[PDB]
């Protein structure tokens, strides 16, 4: 039995909502797909945003909810908990492959009924087999596209799922509230008849109210058989959700209810990942405040909150088992940027963001991804705050650094007031909460692969120059990068012309004043982010060549290609050793290794910033992983850096590789502040991980605040945290049964170490475990 994250002393009713989501197995649900599906077969011919529309509210209207025991807010995409909820008019074809696999898979299982298997095989794939947006995307991509995707150059994300990764006008629909948006909208289909979109938000937003009505017809029925207590709590839902179907909010428990419904209504609309949450703190605390002014007691808010904590925790995307080995252990992406600036560029850090800090103490959960603005007017008991919860070792909060974020927004015509605002997509994408369309995940770009290409290429070439390699690879780069835009753009139409969100778009600016969706460019900021990955090994790797190769003439580069091609095996066993520990390795504070990671990267970054999306923005640069370091590894054979084939590439995005920093964490800070880390608007992701003995105390939050403001100073982007010894992570691979609770950092976001598969597993195991 287990003994991670136990809590003590918890919340009871926080503590018995938060088991409920695990008592049962993860099963498919094709509830949505079966509804999406009647709708569709009555809406051929119609606007696609329009059936769009249609099928979301089929959805609202016909989908069983329940309300689940102690639940103090309404709202669940599903009644069982964490199933997932199957797409397949993106893609029907995956799932075929693994219907007797799903259940049993490396990663990420869910069970597959048998009545289920039937009804997908019988009333769904006959339907959406060529009829779905993953057929348009296989016809449309070009043939280098395809063969830089064979020769496993880059990966396309999104082409079998809903695009998601967009964080709402939260404070716009708390506001305003749903009616509002009705009368609006009327008025806009009044004055422009001939404009699709107008109508389709009408539909969704006419669905919602009376989705708020189901769940207090609900409420109101249960309360009649339920305990004296859960009664009024019944009755005070009830009246709630019949309040919000039309009115705006008036308390904090309201503006949480509200929140989460929309949160539901836009899973039921794109079911994707990352429909992120934003600046909760800051848009949630006037109705805090609101409430202790009129006697609302802060305990009862607590549970709310902690309700809506747990509500986050339900949502789970499925995913194809290739898909799995990118992004494994559910990064849904319910984001929460806390603390940071107000307008005036003062500290925005507010007593409702204390809150949100310590409500997680009990919740120890994946969700919600909580993350710290931080700045040099960061209050310091905030600060201490942050590093005590950064010390529970579940990887939350992670860190966004105000210093790089906002001039790195202005860089791309972010206004100052939107630039103050921003808060994270997702792990890492930064971005401008309900003004952006960022497809801020859109692509995988394996910048070590390209490099091996080149030494390859050129492996025959006696005259070859060290220079000769760096053109190369930076040609490279240029063909790649141009190929990777033309499919990002592929998948950017896909998603406009088999899936508009109307419902979201009414949520971004400036998708109402213009008329468009986001799908069509309406929000005030498109971009297209894609993500530059294995840039560690890369500069270690042409270290190791330079000084191997061409100034201490040890081998050729033929010789050396041949090593590579041998896989360091046999004669060449020391000569891996050799190229591990005799060459400064990138994370050390060598000047001569990391300037090379500096000039690549921006090679790459200011080579996507030439193009242009189908919106009419721009590419723009990320340097994360997800989990995707262990299947881009093992696209690449063994380089010059001591990399046997198939071997992890370095975690995160720019985290040094496992075991390669040797001169402590401080020294980290110190390689990665070279990078010019102003060029990843889409975000970018260090992991550093702390040996837990060496934060205990006041002493460790102290020097753990001192080491935050040292990174904050030298304007890395983002850090995080693992808080776990080696002993307990092998404890855990060997007995998984008492670490059923234990969470990890794998970047960007935060796992159930026991349902990561073995190669994720020993990367987070092999990453150094730092001292303060
Ligand atoms: O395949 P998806 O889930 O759409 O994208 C992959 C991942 O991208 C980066 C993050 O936003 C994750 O939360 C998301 O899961």
């Amino acid at each position: 039995k287990n003994i991670a994250n136990l809590v003590f002393n918890g919340n009871p009713r926080i503590q018995l909502m938060k088991d409920n989501l695990f008592k049962e197995e993860r099963q498919i649900s094709l509830e949505r797909a079966l509804l999406y599906t009647e709708s569709y077969q009555q809406t051929e011919g119609e606007p696609v945003i329009i059936r769009r529309a249609k099928a979301i509210q089929h959805i609202l209207e016909n989908v069983q909810i329940s309300i689940r025991e102690g639940e103090l807010l309404a709202g669940n995409r599903t009644v069982r908990p964490r199933s997932g909820i199957l797409s397949p008019e993106m893609d029907p074809y995956w799932i075929v492959k693994e219907i007797d696999t799903i259940a049993t898979r490396p990663q990420d299982q869910f069970v597959f009924t048998e009545a289920d298997k039937k009804i997908y095989m019988e009333k769904l794939y006959p339907y959406w087999e060529g009829r779905s947006m993953k057929d348009f995307i296989n016809a449309q991509l070009t043939d280098d596209v395809q063969q830089a995707m064979t020769d496993e150059v880059f990966k396309l994300n999104q082409t079998d799922k809903g695009q998601g990764h967009i964080i709402m006008d939260f404070p716009a629909i708390l506001e305003h509230g749903v009616q509002y948006y009705i009368d609006i909208l009327s008025d806009k289909i009044t004055e422009q008849p001939d404009n699709h979109f107008f109508k389709a938000g009408y539909l969704i937003c006419q669905a919602m109210k009376d989705h708020f009505i189901r769940y207090a017809d609900l409420a109101q029925e249960m309360s009649l058989t339920a305990d004296a207590c859960r009664r009024q709590e019944l009755e005070r839902i009830a009246q709630m959700c019949y309040k919000l179907s039309q009115e705006k909010p008036d308390s904090f428990y309201e503006a949480l209810q509200l929140l989460w419904m929309t949160s539901i209504v836009a899973q039921y609309e794109s079911n994707a990942s990352s429909l992120s949450l934003g600046r909760t703190d800051q848009y949630l605390y006037p109705f805090y405040k609101a409430s202790l002014e009129a006697g609302e007691s802060e305990a009862f808010m607590y549970e709310a909150l902690g309700d809506f904590y747990i509500k986050t925790n339900d949502v789970v995307l499925l995913r194809s088992q290739s898909s799995a080995k990118c992004f494994a252990g559910f990064p849904t992406g319910y984001t929460i940027a806390l603390g940071g600036l107000d307008e005036y560029g003062h500290t925005a850090v507010n007593p409702l963001s204390y809150i949100m800090l310590d409500i997680y103490h009990e919740i120890l959960l994946p969700q919600p991804n909580l993350s710290v603005r931080m700045n040099e007017l960061i209050p310091r008991r905030f600060l201490l705050k942050t590093c005590e919860t950064i010390r529970l070792g579940t990887g939350i909060p992670q860190l966004f650094n105000d210093e790089v974020c906002v001039p790195a927004f202005l860089s791309k015509g972010v206004s100052l007031d939107d630039a103050r605002d921003y808060a994270t997509v997702g792990c890492v994408e930064t971005s401008i909460p309900g003004r952006t369309y960022g497809l801020h995940d859109i692509a995988l770009f394996n910048l070590l692969r390209i490099m091996e290409l080149s030494l390859y290429d050129l492996r025959y070439q006696t005259q070859v120059t060290y220079q000769d390699i760096w053109k190369d690879i930076e040609a490279k780069i240029d063909y790649y990068v141009n190929l990777v835009v033309k499919g990002s753009n592929i998948v950017d139409l896909g998603h406009r012309h088999y899936a508009p969100t109307p419902f979201l778009s009414l949520l971004i600016a400036d998708c109402l004043k213009n008329g468009k969706d986001v799908t069509e460019g309406g929000a005030r900021y498109n971009f297209s982010g894609v993500q530059g990955i294995g840039q560690a090994n890369l500069s270690d790797s042409m270290y190791v060549v330079q000084k191997l190769v061409f100034e201490q003439h040890e081998m050729t580069l033929a010789e050396l290609v041949d090593a590579l091609e041998a896989n360091y095996e046999g004669k060449y066993v020391n000569l891996q050793k050799h190229v591990i520990q005799d060459f400064d390795k990138y994370g050390n504070d060598n000047d001569d290794v990391d300037d090379i990671a500096v000039k690549l990267f921006r090679h790459y970054a200011k080579e996507l910033e030439k193009y242009e999306n189908v919106r009419g923005g721009r590419f723009i640069p990320g340097a994360y992983t997800v989990s995707a370091h262990i299947p881009l590894g093992e696209a690449v054979g063994a380089t010059p850096d001591g990399r046997k084939a198939k071997e992890q590439l370095a975690d995160g995005g720019l985290s040094p590789m496992v075991g390669r920093d040797h001169l402590g964490p401080t020294a980290v800070l110190k390689s990665v502040s070279k990078l010019d880390n102003y060029l990843t608007v889409n975000g970018s992701l260090l992991n550093v991980k702390f040996q837990p003995n060496t934060l205990k105390g006041i002493e460790g939050l102290t020097k753990f605040a001192d080491f935050l403001m040292a990174y904050t100073k030298l304007k890395i982007q983002h850090i995080q945290f693992n808080v776990q010894s080696k002993a307990t992570l092998l404890d855990a691979q060997k007995h998984p049964e008492k670490y059923t609770g234990l969470l990890v950092r794998v970047a960007g976001y935060s796992a159930f170490f026991v349902d990561l598969n073995k190669q994720i597993q020993d990367d987070i195991i092999a990453r150094v475990e730092h001292q303060l």
